[PDB]
């Protein structure tokens, strides 16, 4: 099999990216049917970013203040409104490339693909996880705002993320497609701290299963443990609590490998207390936590 | 900025992927214009896998033995031929979604995106490098063959890889779109040893520049070294030799950081001799070698 950070194919999403300009600022927009979704901070001027009032700022705009370009074709804005931190720009043309889609809000620990965009043009795709502190470790440069994160279920594109800003620590913060920030962040250029991050334990375990599925077994041991005994050690290493739901989600991986979840927990416990001693798992010398159980299954099962 | 294993957006290639069925074997094809490209071992029976004579196998086939499906639309094969290890199926319909494309053969150390596909249907995109041993550390499962590796410049897709097989060590082998295998491998179910893989030094240095550009500088040192001095140490750690060309290719990154290439080499040499010692660079506890200088400049600019 082999194991790689694998994103969803980005084709269905590249067909929705447009460029949105308001005044001097240009950022990406998401064009679904006759609505373009973009960060509401496009309506902000540099003399306004420290504490904008977006209702004030949006009342002073007309439709002709928004230039929306789909490639070379300019879309005429017919209406606009604000839903939380996203601006919705109603345009006179529905997107012929609109895929089956939904807006979903993901949970910390969950992964998604990010189609990084500039001037409405897709430039790269990578896999991300919503960190426990509700930040993402993305790769974004100036102009990336409005790039979206998404998962694909068969033909359905589940948009879960729109990029708004970079925190001073260099991680990234954004909203779901309903404009609601992940985590306690606000769209103001103010001091904003991401809380302390933690390791997504269930994903480390999923990744350890993927290692066994792929023949890296050196870290396995004859020992088991209880959930509660494992979680006592997990807390010391800044690892998220492991719940019975996590154990139950790891079942299919447990079944394919014949290794009990609590047995894998005892292996992780020993990895944490002893380290890898310079050894590698799946080509990494640290415990990877940005693979969910479903990620592992799909890459080890061939889902299309 | 942030740093991530980033692949090219894959839509332009998704529009070219098809299912190719010959007998009992189903794998993926690349449909550009009126031609469908796929691995030739699609014509192999399980019995003929150990020692196939593809010229014999293809002579005994007709156009109607090749079932090409684009979505649920069946494509009619009008002609077939073999160019080395790839089969070229002429179909009666030119792909409407055909991008601007070229076929290119990449060098060791260069990277590309892989659109893993099953039954013609794109399932995932990831970044790869052509290792020095001409193998790729891929993620593929049964039905992956025909999956293509590619780079996108402007609107042009440069196809550089087509998936053919997994070596017993679990790395992967394949050909360019002209059917020439990368490395000394052949499409026969025989014992085939990939050579000793080595680390792509020029890419490790590029990634160390990415790291500096992203504020990770703990590994930097006041020391400098000559290319020949560095190479004496590189050899001992299974690292590729570094050339003045590599030095020159790393110029842009050296410029944007103000760190001389041979200064960064002095950092790498110390990282090799002492190790990271529990420290991390760009979220990695390993020196990463799958980012070319161009990858780094594109992601960091
Ligand atoms: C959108 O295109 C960019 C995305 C940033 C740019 C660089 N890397 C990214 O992820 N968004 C911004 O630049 C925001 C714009 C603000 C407008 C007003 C509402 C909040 C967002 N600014 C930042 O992301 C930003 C400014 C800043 C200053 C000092 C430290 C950190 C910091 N982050
Ligand atoms: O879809 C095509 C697959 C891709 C494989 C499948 C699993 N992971 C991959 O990358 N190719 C294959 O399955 C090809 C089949 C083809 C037949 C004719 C001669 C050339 C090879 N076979 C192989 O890769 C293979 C690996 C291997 C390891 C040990 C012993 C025999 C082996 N065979």
């Amino acid at each position: 099999s082999g194991f790689r950070k694998m994103a969803f194919p980005s084709g269905k999403v590249e067909g929705c990216m447009v460029q949105v300009t308001c005044g001097t600022t240009t950022l990406n927009g998401l064009w679904l049917d006759d609505v373009v979704y973009c960060p509401r901070h496009v309506i902000c001027t540099s003399e306004d970013m420290l504490n904008p009032n977006y209702e004030d700022l949006l009342i002073r705009k007309s439709n002709h203040n928004f230039l929306v370009q789909a490639g070379n074709v300019q879309l005429r804005v017919i209406g606009h409104s604000m839903q939380n931190c996203v601006l919705k720009l109603r345009v006179d043309t529905a997107n012929p490339k609109t895929p089956k889609y939904k807006f979903v809000r993901i949970q910390p620990g969950q992964t998604f693909s990010v189609l990084a965009c500039y001037n409405g043009s897709p430039s790269g795709v990578y896999q991300c996880a919503m960190r426990p502190n509700f930040t993402i470790k993305g790769s974004f440069l100036n102009g990336s705002c409005g790039s979206v994160g998404f998962n694909i279920d068969y033909d359905c594109v589940s948009f879960c993320y729109m990029h708004h800003m970079r925190l001073p620590t260099g991680v990234h913060a954004g909203t779901d497609l309903e404009g609601n920030f992940y985590g306690p962040f606000v769209d103001r250029q103010t001091a904003q701290a991401a809380g302390t991050d933690t390791t997504i334990t269930v994903n480390v375990l999923a990744w350890l299963y993927a290692a066994v599925i792929n023949g890296d077994r050196w870290f396995l041991n004859r020992f088991t443990t209880t959930l509660n005994d494992f979680n006592l050690v997990a807390m010391k290493y800044n690892y998220e609590p492991l719940t019975q739901d996590h154990v139950d989600i790891l079942g299919p991986l447990s079944a394919q490998t014949g290794i009990a979840v609590l047995d894998m927990c005892a292996s992780l416990k020993e990895l944490l207390q002893n380290g890898m001693n310079g050894r590698t798992i799946l080509g990494s010398a640290l415990l990877e936590d940005e693979f969910t159980p479903f990620d592992v299954v799909r890459q080890c099962s061939g889902v299309t």
